[PDB]
């Protein structure tokens, strides 16, 4: 009967209207005993908000289980660590795994929309381009957003060491050609903890 | 022998696949080879024929007192190109049988990269160091070289994405080159090359410079 504990997701963390989760699953729990109790700590003391899911079972005739505790962006962003302990009748020893934000001094990424090359224009469909750089540590969100609706077509590079310890990525997203000739303004937005507000947004547009 | 030898078999690397002028070598490792047993023999198949021009390294002994033993294929660009697969066999007396390892190119149907140079943003203008992007788009399979020259000399002073996958099943990467805003101001010339299967030559190069 074995544990995975996750952390909660970056942008969860930088805004404070959402709710940041770390999230215990425990995985592989006989139909023989399948019970398991979970206790919560931060810093080594037991938090009692916990919501716990009923047990699941898979193909893998075998139960899952997830306890979710809801955390304070600032707990989190301060380093503060959070342990999950499990007790199942099925082993001795109740064992337990601890997750804490990755450390690193921040650093502010700057955010710098790109338009797509003149090659690209023979194409129907184009490429906008986002580059963040000079970030750390790597935790970091970025979305695209037009006229106020998010932007499906688009992926983002997973972070890069550059040469100075810093990190950046790019954020390409695509979109007809017509859209971006009739003057339609794109925007990436950018959220990381070294940031205003932990968020920054810049706009791109046919240029004049 | 420690738990016996044991061998491990590495690709050419692509850009060596990739210019008919480089020479692209499969390499066969066996390394834990003991004093009891110190003899080692290779035998290479291609596509199950076997091949008599691997090159054969001398045997040099570790510092946890066991051996290395290396051997060395030339292989053809386009027989690696074309999907063929490249088998070592290593036999020692410290093994039961003979050992076999094989390798070849990553499978799936070719696409051709587009590559797009972008200068660097307005608002970056106004720091010392300025940023060239190379976008390279649309390409199948992953194994890809990309480089940034000025004046036929390297850069170097860049950071390459991994493949990332796209949308459409394909891969894209950016490659970043960093630069003085002076060197930029100058009108220096600024070359991005990108190696890949699918191109014309495998190679194509994409300039830009100021204005
Ligand atoms: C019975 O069947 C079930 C059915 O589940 C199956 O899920 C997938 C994999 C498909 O096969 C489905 O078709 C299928 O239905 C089995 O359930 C699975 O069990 C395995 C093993 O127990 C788990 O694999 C682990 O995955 C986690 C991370 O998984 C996330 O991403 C998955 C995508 O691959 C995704 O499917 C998961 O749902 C999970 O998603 C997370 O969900 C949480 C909460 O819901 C959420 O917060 C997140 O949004 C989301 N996160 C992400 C990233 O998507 C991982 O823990 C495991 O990796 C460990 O082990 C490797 C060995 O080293 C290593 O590569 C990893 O780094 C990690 O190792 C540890 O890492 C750290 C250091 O970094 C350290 O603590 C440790 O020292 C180190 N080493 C070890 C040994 O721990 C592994 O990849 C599946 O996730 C799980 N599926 C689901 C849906 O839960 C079940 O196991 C079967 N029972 C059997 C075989 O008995
Ligand atoms: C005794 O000593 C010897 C000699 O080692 C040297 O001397 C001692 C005294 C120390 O000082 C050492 O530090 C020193 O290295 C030891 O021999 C070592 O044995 C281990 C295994 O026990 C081998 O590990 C493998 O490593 C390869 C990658 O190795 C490259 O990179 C190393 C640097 O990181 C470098 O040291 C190697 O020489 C080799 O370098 C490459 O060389 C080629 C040509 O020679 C060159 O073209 C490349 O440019 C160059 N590259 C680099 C980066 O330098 C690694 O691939 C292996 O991983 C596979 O296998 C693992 C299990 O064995 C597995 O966990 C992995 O996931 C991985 O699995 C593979 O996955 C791929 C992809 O999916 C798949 O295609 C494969 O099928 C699959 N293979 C397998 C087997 O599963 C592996 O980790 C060391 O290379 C080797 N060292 C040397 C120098 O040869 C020995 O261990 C010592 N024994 C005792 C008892 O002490």
């Amino acid at each position: 009967p074995s544990v995975f504990l996750f952390p909660p997701k970056p942008k969860d963390t930088l805004m404070i209207s959402r709710t940041p989760e770390v999230t215990c699953v425990v995985v592989d729990v006989s139909h023989e005993d399948p019970e398991v109790k979970f206790n919560w700590y931060v810093d080594g003391v037991e938090v009692h908000n916990a919501k716990t899911k009923p047990r699941e079972e898979q193909y893998n005739s075998t139960y899952r289980v997830v306890s979710v505790l809801t955390v304070l962006h600032q707990d989190w962003l301060n380093g503060k660590e959070y342990k999950c302990k499990v007790s199942n009748k099925a082993l001795p020893a109740p064992i337990e795994k601890t997750i804490s934000k990755a450390k690193g001094q921040p650093r502010e990424p700057q955010v710098y929309t790109l338009p797509p090359s003149r090659e690209e224009m023979t194409k129907n469909q184009v490429s906008l381009t986002c580059l963040v750089k000079g970030f750390y540590p790597s935790d970091i969100a970025v979305e695209w957003e037009s006229n106020g609706q998010p932007e499906n077509n688009y992926k983002t590079t997973p972070p890069v060491l550059d040469s100075d310890g810093s990190f950046f990525l790019y954020s390409k997203l695509t979109v007809d050609k017509s859209r971006w000739q009739q003057g339609n303004v794109f925007s990436c937005s950018v959220m990381h903890e070294a940031l205003h507000n932990h968020y920054t947004q810049k706009s791109l547009s046919l240029s004049p």
